[PDB]
């Protein structure tokens, strides 16, 4: 299932005056099949910042609840920034998200509520279905776009994310799929009345109707 899922590791590299990542793995398959995925992202301040150079985030995501129609699921993050082997931000804050989304033409809404420590890398969301639900596709390709702030970077990588409040920081990601399914994510992070605020934008499209994505057989992420 998708409690104690493995490590997925970002690849954080600086370019064009952006952080920018790269994510090359899969979805499991409920057959035991793989379902290959690369993942980039650019990640930008809406300040100038200071970069770090290349490192790498760890990331363990795990869907800890859920409803019988995953119309309201809780997510658990606890993610650290490492080297590669070749004030305003308090101890404890909380986030709220909005996301508008469609998949294959199907329009949806979210709206959740998220906590965590910043400095000791763990968050916890729970997320509503609002609009479009229950959703006729996989809930594992919404599970990474639902936030960058509660990562532990250890004293001599610059925290990028942290660094770029009270202002924030936008992200624009692509998803491409071995079958042809992409998704586009547009996130703006800003911080209101002490509480983060993510408003998400999502289009997925080009997913095969009786693949994966679409028949619901995926089974969280892969290492």
């Amino acid at each position: 299932g998708r409690l104690g899922s493995p490590v997925v590791s970002e690849r954080m590299y600086p370019e064009d005056g952006a952080l920018k990542s790269e994510i090359k793995y899969g979805l499991r398959l409920k057959d035991g099949g793989h379902y290959a995925a690369e993942v980039k992202t650019t990640y930008k301040a809406k300040k100038p910042v200071q970069l770090p150079g290349a490192y790498i985030v760890d990331i363990k995501l795990d869907i800890v609840s859920h409803n019988e129609d995953y119309t309201i699921v809780e997510q658990c993050e606890r993610a650290e920034g490492r080297h590669s082997t070749g004030a305003i931000i308090k101890e404890f804050m909380r986030f709220k998200v909005h996301m508008e989304g469609s998949v294959n033409g199907h329009k949806f809404e979210i709206e959740g509520e998220g906590e965590g420590r910043p400095y000791e890398a763990f968050q916890t969301a729970k997320l509503k279905v609002t609009k479009g639900g229950p959703l006729p596709f996989a809930w594992d390709i919404l599970s990474p776009q639902f936030s960058k702030a509660y990562i532990k970077h250890p004293a001599d990588i610059p925290d990028y994310f942290k660094l770029s409040f009270p202002e924030g920081f936008r992200w624009e990601r692509v998803v491409n799929f071995e079958d042809g399914g992409i998704i586009h994510v547009n996130q703006d992070s800003s911080l209101q009345d002490g509480v983060f605020i993510y408003k998400v934008k999502l289009r997925g499209t080009n997913f095969p109707p009786d693949g994966p994505v679409m028949q619901k057989k995926t089974m969280g992420w892969e290492a």
